[PDB]
């Protein structure tokens, strides 16, 4: 159904797929993977790879 997470912590773009999201920043998984699910940047629409300690539901 895709799930709602917003960045905790910052992260830059290290890997070829891992999107870069910014803490306070918003995030929307389209797939899990276990530990590790691939995500969209609402401000750039981007989509990556996060891990599943870095960003989260809600926050501030």
């Amino acid at each position: 159904q895709g799930d709602i997470v917003v960045a905790l912590y910052p992260y830059d773009g290290i890997h070829p797929d891992d999107l870069s999201f910014k803490k306070g920043e918003k995030m929307k998984v389209l797939e899990e993977h276990g530990e590790w699910w691939k995500a969209k940047s609402l401000l750039t629409k981007k989509e990556g790879f996060i891990p599943s300690n870095y960003v989260a539901k809600l926050n501030t």
